[PDB]
DNA sequence: AAATTCGCAGTTCGCG
DNA sequence: CGCGAACTGCGAA
């Protein structure tokens, strides 16, 4: 199993390296004939005699082109006839490329910009994260000694936790009397024992929390103070930190560090992401929190060290837990994308399906084109109509089905070719032709995309299939997850094509991929009602609610089975629409908002208060109390005596102000807002109390007892203090209480007058 | 930091 | 000083 590729540099020569787990055992296999390159476009031939010339300058040296090879590739889907240029080592590329495009008789180059070990991992074909070895695994936590101000990582490290396998423990430099504490007499023996402890493990993988920007750094200036070689490297090396944007990432050579940060705030959404509140959104269970100034001081008036090594033990209990969740996920990740799993853990969509496609291009000789310049990319800035979606009709309806169509997007992707090599192609025999937009895709040939869209959906559907016979439950664990990647990859594809920034960019093909969805969408509406006397409720981009006015449950079922049937057979290709469920009630406040629940009684909500992270729990617990009612016994009244039970509540300060807070995501820097909302107001307060905000960081904010601008009267939740402020009753009741509830009850006649207190 | 568009809805401010 | 538009956040698909 290959983990990971880089390169050093020997006599000026690149060295790769690639990094394996084989039969239990760790090995390094070096390479020393990969040579770096990339592509030139020239006017002619007479022109390469000049080109050959340029040359750079970078470690004093100069910087040459070591040799030249003319090459046939497909670029577009048209053949088309490149310069290769190899050099003697990676780091020479970036430094003459600018002079050699600048070349008046070079019009274009390509593949400039790929790193060197990735550029491997590709053209050799290798395969990260393939095959069943298990891999040794180990989390690690610190706990600190923090004081308002002063500098980074000022004070000492206090504890070291870590937990795999065989449980967690604390390796401390104070007595603590518990079974899983390991005493030491220094800060600096405490280092150099957790060192000892992962060079004994020998784990593959270091699992964090939040290690990429906390953990490793806070070691390394420790180190240095305290003169610690921090060898955590399999090849004794120390940890190496790569600026990430404007964050960090840190590798440990000949291992993976996993740090579930970046992986948890892709994979869930949730209000805020502590570690505790990851672990009981992942686990259902409460993890307890301490806080730095609780920690500080105890360890500096030695009192309640229990509690803090308790709470040190459990980071690492649980950063194992929720690595044992997440790494097999990411695992198969990194062998669909062809690339690490450091990598992949901290890529965005966009990335992903980059590095996917620029295999695929290796593989069939299809030269990429390049990431848009400044010039194009404000030529990409031009937008698009979307998805379809039906004004709803607004009220409680009862026995209704949802029908969608499986994989809309990809499915017309490979249906009608739609592809920036098959766009306008002229000269073909047959093409298909985008309603309303009207661009042309040409038949003839598969289209890049397409082929490879068609072959990830036919593998997801292989996949499953063998699931359902596969006995092994851990095996059928791993299949599910390949299939659950491919199936986000395979949907990426048509956001791909409208990114500006991607390579295989083609905003003809985005708008064509929606025109053909609204198409369909609305040619099946119409169908349904006209046909089969079905009344469509709501729809939206790819699927759509139905019933029939008067009928019964058995009717409407019954009759959208054989309205699939007549439809499916009408539709082209892998076009195809489905049965999704059928529904009891379902209630449809608006666009975009609506609840339904099916005949076992589960209620599913879409956009409705209750699945948004930015209102207060008790808007959102009474909404979903007030739809159950509706819902699940169509009891309108016991709906409205919640409400009106909630107000009073709220009106003698009865709510228990834990569910009053809101969570607000602060999305830029702090001095870029034009205007400042509450959460804004509350960050700047703090930012002025010298506490850290940057992007990303979510503000919890309660509302206290006043008038005027909400800002002025919002605080963090942690500030809050019962005895001193009294929440804003008021605010509670009428922003956030009974507008949510209010546009459900508008429909059955009910009045804001009411219900209140 | 980075897949897209379609959409609702709260807070604040400034117009007239 | 009412009201609507700007800015803002997040969901959905």
């Amino acid at each position: 199993m290959i983990l990971d590729t880089d390169y050093i540099t020997e006599d000026g020569k690149p060295v790769i390296r690639i990094f394996k787990k084989e039969n239990g055992e760790f090995k390094i296999e070096y390479d020393r004939t990969f040579e770096p390159y990339f592509y030139a476009l020239l006017k002619d031939d007479s022109a390469i005699e000049e080109v050959k010339k340029i040359t750079a300058e970078r470690h004093g040296t100069v910087v040459t082109v070591k040799r030249v090879e003319k090459v046939q590739k497909k670029f577009l889907g048209r053949p088309v006839e490149v310069w290769k240029l190899y050099f003697t080592h990676p780091q020479d590329v970036p430094a003459i490329r600018d002079k050699i495009r600048e070349h008046p008789a070079v019009i274009d180059i390509y593949e400039y910009d790929i790193p060197f070990a990735k550029r491997y991992l590709i053209d050799k074909g290798l395969v990260p994260m393939e095959g069943d070895e298990e891999l040794k695994m180990l989390a690690f936590a610190i706990a600190t000694l923090y004081h308002e101000g002063e500098e980074f990582a000022e004070g000492p490290i206090l504890m070291i936790s870590y937990a795999d396998e065989e449980g967690a423990r604390v390796i401390t430099w104070k007595n603590v009397d518990l079974p899983y504490v390991d005493v030491v007499s220094t800060e600096r023996e405490m280092i150099k024992r957790f060192l000892r402890v992962v060079k004994e493990k020998d784990p593959d993988v270091l699992i964090t929390y939040n290690g990429d920007n906390f953990d490793f750094a806070y070691l390394k200036k420790r180190c240095e103070k305290l003169g610690i070689n921090f060898a955590l490297g399999r090849d004794g090396s120390e940890p190496k930190i790569q600026r990430m944007g404007d964050r960090f990432a840190v590798e440990v050579k000949g291992r993976i560090h996993f740090d579930l940060y970046p992986v948890i705030r892709r994979t869930i959404n949730l209000p805020t992401y502590t570690l505790e509140a990851v672990y009981e959104a992942v686990f259902g269970q409460p993890k307890e929190k301490v806080y730095a100034e609780e920690i500080t001081t105890a360890w500096e008036t030695g009192e309640n060290l229990e509690r803090v090594a308790r709470y040190s033990m459990e980071d690492a209990k649980v950063t194992y837990e929720l690595g044992k969740e997440f790494l097999p996920m990411e695992a198969q990740l990194s062998r669909l994308i062809g690339q690490s799993l450091w990598d992949v853990s901290r890529s965005s969509t966009g990335n992903l399906v980059e590095w996917f496609l620029l295999r695929k291009a290796y593989e069939r000789n299809e030269l990429a084109p390049n990431k848009p310049d400044e010039k194009e990319l404000a030529r990409r800035r031009q937008s698009y109509e979307g998805g379809y979606v039906k004004e709803p009709e607004r009220g409680l309806w009862e026995n209704i089905v949802y029908l969608d169509f499986r994989s809309l997007y990809p499915s017309i992707i490979i249906t009608h070719n739609v592809s920036p090599d098959t766009l306008n192609r002229e000269g073909c025999k047959e093409y298909d032709v985008a309603p309303q937009v009207g661009h042309r895709f040409c038949k003839d040939f598969p289209g890049f995309i397409p082929s490879l869209l068609g072959d990830l959906l036919e593998e997801r559907q292989k996949i499953k299939k063998k699931m359902k016979a596969t006995i092994d439950p851990i095996e059928r664990k791993l299949l599910d997850y390949r299939q659950r990647r491919i199936k986000i990859l395979a949907n990426s594809y048509y956001g791909y094509y409208g990114y500006a920034r991607a390579r295989w960019y083609c905003k003809e093909c985005a708008e064509s991929v929606t025109a053909w969805g609204r198409e369909y969408i609305t040619m099946t509406i119409k169908e349904i009602e006209e046909k089969y006397g079905f009344k469509v409720i709501y729809s939206d981009t790819d699927g759509f609610f139905a019933t029939i006015p008067g009928a019964d449950a058995e009717t409407v079922k019954k009759k959208a089975m054989e309205f699939l049937k007549y439809i499916n057979a009408k539709l082209p290709g892998a076009l195809e629409l489905e049965y999704e469920g059928f529904y009891k009630r379902g209630f449809f406040v608006t666009k975009k908002k609506y609840a339904v629940i099916d005949e076992e009684g589960k209620i599913t909500t879409r956009g409705l208060e209750i699945v948004r992270r930015d209102w207060s729990e008790i808007a959102k617990e009474t909404q979903a109390r007030v739809l159950e009612a509706l819902l699940k016994d169509g009891d309108v009244e016991k709906a409205v005596r919640i409400v009106k039970e909630v107000t009073e509540k709220l009106s003698k300060y009865e709510v228990p102000p834990e569910k009053l807070v809101i969570h607000i995501q602060i999305t830029r820097d702090l001095k870029d807002y034009k205007a400042t909302g509450p959460h804004v107001a509350v960050a700047k307060r703090l930012a002025a109390r010298g506490v850290k905000i940057r992007p990303g960081t979510v503000i919890s904010y309660i509302v206290l007892k006043g008038s005027g601008r909400i800002g002025d009267r919002a605080i963090p939740f942690d500030e809050f203090d019962p005895t001193k402020h009294k929440y804003d009753a008021e605010y509670y009741i009428e922003n956030q209480v009974l507008p949510a509830v209010e546009r459900i009850l508008r429909a059955f006649g009910y009045r804001k007058e009411d219900l209140r207190y």
